[PDB]
């Protein structure tokens, strides 16, 4: 009929009760040293699963995961975080459902050098026995046997450079004792509520998404029918190859979750942008004037990186369905992590402060002038860029716009609720564009990651239905993606016209510095120091036959799985070389080089159970061996490895090739017979 419920279901979407969190967490111990928050038997908890019954079902499982990683959250914070302890002089109280609002006062230097905003939460403590002569630390509450957690809800500037707080805290706590008109109470910021927040309105606001019924049963809508010749023109007027067409036509023209996957180097963030032209423009071509108000798109990403990449890509303009160029209102929400004018120009802040000028350099008319500011960009813009977090933020929950298409980039390396915020606005169709072979997003908490909660919906739904994958790579010589594609793609992952011209590299004319080498070392630890000595030996002859010639500088990666093999291969590198090679070779395991690329890689295997355990090496394999453009050289023992599928088909695939050589110290000295002579007799 007349759907009026859509605004009913979006004001509950938009106004989830926080108080329930808080009734749980400020019940919560900070001196507390456990995995887990509480007590309850272990058996409350219990794995992400494939599949639910109903939003209380979800509820039930991912409740307290949500907790747990902010438990763990609060105790990384406590043990490393070093936050600058504070006092305040307590003021009156007043009760409020389970709660004491608690007034206090503080000095603005104070709050702006302890860093505490209305999103934090602090403890505090009773130390009578402190005196200043000591400098006071998070430790010191950490043993403190009186201790309360308190939300700060509330600050406000007064006259004499003062700030008016409220704190919130529960009303079973003893600690209230303390809380005497006057009293002096220390305090220490334990963390930053808002993206905890966030995931919680969206877990419990859950059964009224749109979309509720894809998320539970992790089940990508149905592909349509779409016509060759729209593939046609949409390839030719975007420049895409065929998998991004068919990738934009296909997610574009149904409703619902669709899958868009990106092997590294395949235009995952090249198709979001085709996909944004290609929207709005078909959106475009859909007895007085009615109002209506202008179809927006809602792109993110999990990071504030990822995000600024897609605003500034998007600054070139975006394309309509005949190829040819428009340029619609962008607006990123949410200020950067980083400091670059492209994106600055960008952010709502900056467009309200260009649209306001220096009327205002009265304090009411300054505040009003804003906000009309930011309604007029906001309803004026096309689209609207922000993290996954930041999606929620106030400024789009005011617009009074339904998103109803959404677009995800980075889609693998978020958690599941953290995808879903962005659909509170109406969300209908949601293209989640990924990455689903890398290692899963990094959680704090470990028991919460053995849970499963450190897996992606996208991950969740691949499990259910087939991406749109995108088939050519633009990165890797062809001798490295190789066995990638066939390995773990069917060899079906194509490259790019030109990749062996555009990685061919000087130092590849010298054996054995070629594009593709697996080094078989002739020689239950975590370490394996022939691999460090052969790995030194390679940087050695490409430094000495080519370093007057090619700047190395930020040329080299070095790569393991294993932490203690790197911290080993980081000192005898730095012995071996001295500082010199700082700013040539980056070291770290697989696992921390995800994000990261380079010309030349060098991986030391080392050494080579379960479900589980196969696919963390799948994934580890498949980040490891995409991280070099133009040359990866790996090193390890044949018969320590081949006793896994990935490895014995990796060396065995070198062999076919004519890319396995064998080395141990000194097989590039020609000189050395020690070494001549194990390799000859080989
Ligand atoms: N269809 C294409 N034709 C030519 N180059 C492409 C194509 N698609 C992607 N590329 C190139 O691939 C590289 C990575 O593109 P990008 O959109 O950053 O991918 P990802 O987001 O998947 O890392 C870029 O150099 C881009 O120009
Ligand atoms: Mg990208």
């Amino acid at each position: 009929e007349l759907a009026k419920q859509e605004l009913e279901h979006m004001r509950k979407r938009l106004n989830v009760d926080m108080n329930p969190l808080y009734e749980i967490i400020l019940q919560w111990d900070y001196t507390r040293n456990s995995e887990y928050p509480d007590d309850e038997p272990i058996g409350n908890y219990s794995d992400v699963k494939d599949f639910f019954n109903s939003p209380a079902d979800y509820q039930k499982v991912m409740k307290p995961l949500l907790l747990l990683e902010s438990w763990q959250g609060l105790c990384s914070s406590r043990d490393r975080e070093d936050y600058k302890p504070f006092s305040i002089i307590v003021g009156n109280r007043t009760a409020v459902s389970d709660f004491y609002d608690v007034y206090a006062s503080v000095a603005k230097q104070v709050i702006q050098d302890c860093g505490i905003s209305e999103s934090d939460l602090i403890v505090m403590a009773y130390l009578p026995d402190f005196r200043p002569d000591k400098r006071l630390s998070s430790d010191d509450f950490k043993k403190a046997q009186h201790t309360c957690l308190a939300k700060v809800r509330t600050l406000k500037n007064t006259k004499g450079g003062n700030v008016d707080v409220t704190l919130r805290i529960h009303r079973n706590h003893s600690f209230s004792k303390f809380l005497t008109l006057r009293s002096e109470i220390y305090c220490v910021k334990v963390m930053q509520m808002t993206t905890i927040e966030r995931e919680y309105s969206t877990l419990e606001g859950l059964e009224y998404y749109d979309l509720v019924g894809q998320i539970l049963q992790a089940k990508p809508s149905p592909p349509v029918n779409v016509d060759a010749a729209e593939i046609e023109t949409v390839k030719k007027s975007y420049k895409l190859n065929t998998s991004q067409a068919e990738a934009i036509v296909n997610s574009v023209s149904k409703e619902g979750f669709s899958l868009i996957q990106g092997p590294p180097g395949t235009g995952k963030t090249k198709t979001i942008l085709g996909i944004i032209g290609y929207f709005l423009s078909t959106k475009n071509a859909s007895n007085t004037e009615q109002l209506l108000k202008k179809q927006k798109i809602l792109i993110c990403a999990p990071s504030n990186a990822a995000v600024d990449e897609i605003c500034l890509r998007l600054k070139s303009g975006v394309y309509d369905k005949q190829g040819h160029q428009f340029k619609p209102q962008l607006v990123r929400v949410g200020r950067s992590d980083v400091v670059n004018v492209a994106i600055k120009d960008l952010t709502l802040e900056e467009l309200v402060d260009k649209r306001i000028g220096e009327r205002n350099y009265n304090y009411r008319n300054r505040d009003l002038d804003r906000r009309n500011a930011q309604a007029h960009i906001l309803a004026v813009s096309d689209i609207i860029c922000s993290t996954l977090s930041g999606s929620a933020h106030d400024v789009l929950a005011t617009m009074g716009i339904k998103f109803d298409t959404v677009i995800i980039d980075e889609a693998c390396q978020c958690t599941e609720l953290s995808s879903i915020i962005p659909l509170r606005y109406g969300g209908k169709r949601c293209i989640m564009v990924g990455d689903p072979n890398q290692l899963p997003p990094t959680v704090l908490s470990g028991a919460a990651s053995n849970f499963k909660y450190n897996q992606s919906l996208f991950v969740r739904m691949e499990k259910n239905s087939s991406p749109y994958l995108l088939d050519v790579q633009y990165r890797m010589h062809p001798s490295i993606s190789k066995f990638p594609s066939s390995e773990f793609y069917q060899g079906r992952l194509k490259d790019g016209p030109g990749m062996d011209i555009l990685n061919k590299r000087p130092w590849h004319q010298l054996e054995p510095l070629a594009p593709y080498k697996f080094f078989d070392i002739i020689s239950m630890s975590y370490t394996n120091m022939e691999e460090i000595r052969v790995a030194i030996e390679l940087v050695d002859y490409l430094f000495r036959k080519f370093d007057n010639k090619i700047d190395f500088t930020g040329k080299i990666g070095i790569i393991s799985p294993y932490r203690e093999q790197m911290q080993k291969m980081r000192k005898e590198f730095a012995r071996y070389f001295g500082g010199m090679i700082n700013k040539s070779i980056d070291f770290n395991t697989i696992d921390g080089f995800q994000g990261q690329e380079k010309e030349i890689i060098l991986i030391s295997c080392v050494r080579a159970k379960s479900s589980v355990g196969f696919l963390k090496d799948f994934r580890r394999m498949n980040v490891a061996l995409t991280r070099a453009k133009t040359s990866i050289w790996v090193l390890g023992h044949q018969r320590s490895l081949a006793k896994s599928k990935l490895w014995r088909d990796l060396i065995e695939d070198a062999k076919d090739r004519s890319c396995l050589a064998y080395a141990c110290s000194g097989f590039l000295d020609p000189r050395n017979n020690r070494a001549q002579s194990i390799l000859r007799k080989f």
